[PDB]
C-alpha cells in the first residue's frame, strides 16, 4: 500500500458515522422541529399544539406510530454524501480566496471576517444544492398526520416533486436568504466564543480531555444559541411553499421576523431551543459511542 484506493473508504465511513448519529437523534430532532414550527401549521389546531418536549414524545407515538419519530430522517442520512462531495470542490478555493495570505496571529480581525466569508460562501454554496433535503426533512417532520390519507406528503421524493410542481424551486428554496445568515451568526458566535474561551482556560493540555470534550460541546451549544431565531424564521418560511393563499401566515423573511415578534412574542423564536441543544450534545455523543473497534 501507499496508494491504496485511501482516501474513500474514510468519506463512506464518515457518511456511515453521520447517518447514525442522526438517525439516534431523529426523535428528539423530530420534537425540537416540531415544538419549533407548529405555530404555524395547518393541522396542528391550538387545542393540539405541544406543551413540550415529554408531552410531544409522550403524545406522537398515540398520534401517528412509534416510528413516526423518525419522520423525515431519510433526507438526513443522504443529504451527507452529496454535500461532502461539493466540500472537496469548493471549502479549500474558499479558504484561500479570503484567508490566503493572512496570519492569525498578526491580524485577528482580518482574519475573523475572512473566515466567516470563507465558511459563509462555501455554506451557500453547499445549500443551493442539497438545501431541498432539508425542506423535505423539515416539512416532513411537521407533518403532524396519521394515515397517508392524513399525510400532506407521503416521503421525501413526494414532497419534492409536489411542492415542485406547487411552486417549482421557488417553494423548495424558502428560508435560504434568512439561513444562510444564519450560517455566518453561528460561525461569528462558534469562533468568537472559542477564541474568549482559548484564554479563560488552561491550554497546556492540562485539563483532562473528556473536560475538553463538555467544553467544545458548551460552545457548540452557545454557538446555536445566538443564531437560533434565524433557524425559526428559517423553517417557518419552509413551512409555506405549496399553501397557496389564505393561511399564508407569511409572505417575506421580514414578513416572519415581524408577525412572530409580534403574535408570538420576543421568545418564539426560541421555541425548541433547548430540544436542540439536546439533539446536538447527543449527536456528538453518539460519535463517541460510536468509534468502537
Ligand atoms: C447511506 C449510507 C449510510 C449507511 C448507514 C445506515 C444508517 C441507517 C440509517 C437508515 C435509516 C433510514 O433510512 O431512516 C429513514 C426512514 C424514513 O424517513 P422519512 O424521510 O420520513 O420517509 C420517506 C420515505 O422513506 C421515502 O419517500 P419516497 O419514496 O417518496 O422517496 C424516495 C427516495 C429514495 O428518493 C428521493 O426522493 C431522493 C431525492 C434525491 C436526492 C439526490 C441524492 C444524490 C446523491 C448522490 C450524491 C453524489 C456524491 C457521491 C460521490 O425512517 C424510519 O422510519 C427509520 C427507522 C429506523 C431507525 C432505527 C434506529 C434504531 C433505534
Ligand atoms: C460589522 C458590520 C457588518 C455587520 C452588520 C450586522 C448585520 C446583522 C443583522 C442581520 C439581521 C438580518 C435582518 C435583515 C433582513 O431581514 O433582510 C431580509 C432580506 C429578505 O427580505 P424579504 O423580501 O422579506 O424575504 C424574502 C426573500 O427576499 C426571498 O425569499 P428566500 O430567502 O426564500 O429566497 C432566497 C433566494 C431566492 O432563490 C432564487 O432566487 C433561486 C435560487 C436558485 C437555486 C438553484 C441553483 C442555481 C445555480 C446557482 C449557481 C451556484 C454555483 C455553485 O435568493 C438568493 O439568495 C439567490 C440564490 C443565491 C445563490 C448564491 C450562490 C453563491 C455561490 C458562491 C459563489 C462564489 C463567488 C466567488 C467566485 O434578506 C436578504 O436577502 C438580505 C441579506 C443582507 C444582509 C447582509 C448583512 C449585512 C453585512
Ligand atoms: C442554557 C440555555 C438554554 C436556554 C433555552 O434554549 O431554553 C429553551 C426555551 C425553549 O424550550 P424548548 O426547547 O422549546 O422545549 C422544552 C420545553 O420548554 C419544556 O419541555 P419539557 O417540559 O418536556 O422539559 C422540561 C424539563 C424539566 O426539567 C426538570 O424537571 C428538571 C430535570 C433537570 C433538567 C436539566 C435542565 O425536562 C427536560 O430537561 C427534558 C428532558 C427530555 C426527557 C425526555 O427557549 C427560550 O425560552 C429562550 C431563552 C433564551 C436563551 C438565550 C441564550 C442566548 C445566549
Ligand atoms: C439559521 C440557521 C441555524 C444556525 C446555522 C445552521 C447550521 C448550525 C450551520 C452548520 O455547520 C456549519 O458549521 C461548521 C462549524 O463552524 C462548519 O465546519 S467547519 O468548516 O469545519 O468549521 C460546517 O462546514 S462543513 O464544511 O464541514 O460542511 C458548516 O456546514 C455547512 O456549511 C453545511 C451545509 C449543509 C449548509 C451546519 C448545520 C448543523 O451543524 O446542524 C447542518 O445542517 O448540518 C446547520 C443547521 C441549520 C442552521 C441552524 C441554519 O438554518
Amino acid at each position: 500500500s501507499d496508494q491504496a484506493l485511501s482516501f474513500l473508504k474514510d468519506f463512506l465511513a464518515g457518511g456511515v458515522a453521520a447517518a447514525i448519529s442522526k438517525t439516534a437523534v431523529a426523535p428528539i430532532e423530530r420534537v425540537k422541529l416540531l415544538l419549533q414550527v407548529q405555530h404555524a401549521s395547518k393541522q396542528i389546531s391550538a387545542e393540539k399544539q405541544y406543551k413540550g418536549i415529554i408531552d410531544c414524545v409522550v403524545r406522537i407515538p398515540k398520534e401517528q406510530g412509534f416510528l413516526s419519530f423518525w419522520r423525515g430522517n431519510l433526507a438526513n442520512v443522504i443529504r451527507y454524501f452529496p454535500t461532502q462531495a461539493l466540500n472537496f470542490a469548493f471549502k479549500d478555493k474558499y479558504k484561500q480566496i479570503f484567508l490566503g495570505g493572512v496570519d492569525r496571529h498578526k491580524q485577528f480581525w482580518r482574519y475573523f471576517a475572512g473566515n466567516l466569508a470563507s465558511g459563509g460562501a462555501a455554506g451557500a454554496t453547499s445549500l443551493c444544492f442539497v438545501y431541498p433535503l432539508d425542506f423535505a426533512r423539515t416539512r416532513l417532520a411537521a407533518d403532524v398526520g396519521k394515515g397517508a390519507a392524513q399525510r400532506e406528503f407521503t416521503g421525501l421524493g413526494n414532497c419534492i416533486t409536489k411542492i415542485f410542481k406547487s411552486d417549482g424551486l421557488r417553494g423548495l428554496y424558502q428560508g435560504f436568504n434568512v439561513s444562510v445568515q444564519g450560517i455566518i451568526i453561528y460561525r461569528a458566535a462558534y469562533f468568537g466564543v472559542y477564541d474568549t474561551a482559548k484564554g479563560m482556560l488552561p491550554d497546556p493540555k492540562n485539563v483532562h480531555i473528556i473536560v475538553s470534550w463538555m467544553i467544545a460541546q458548551t460552545v457548540t451549544a452557545v454557538a446555536g444559541l445566538v443564531s437560533y431565531p434565524f433557524d425559526t424564521v428559517r423553517r417557518r418560511m419552509m413551512m409555506q411553499s405549496g399553501r397557496k393563499g389564505a393561511d399564508i401566515m407569511y409572505t417575506g423573511t421580514v414578513d416572519c421576523w415581524r408577525k412572530i415578534a409580534k403574535d408570538e412574542g420576543p421568545k418564539a423564536f426560541f421555541k425548541g431551543a433547548w430540544s436542540n441543544v439536546l439533539r446536538g450534545m447527543g449527536g456528538a455523543f453518539v460519535l463517541v459511542l460510536y468509534d468502537e473497534i
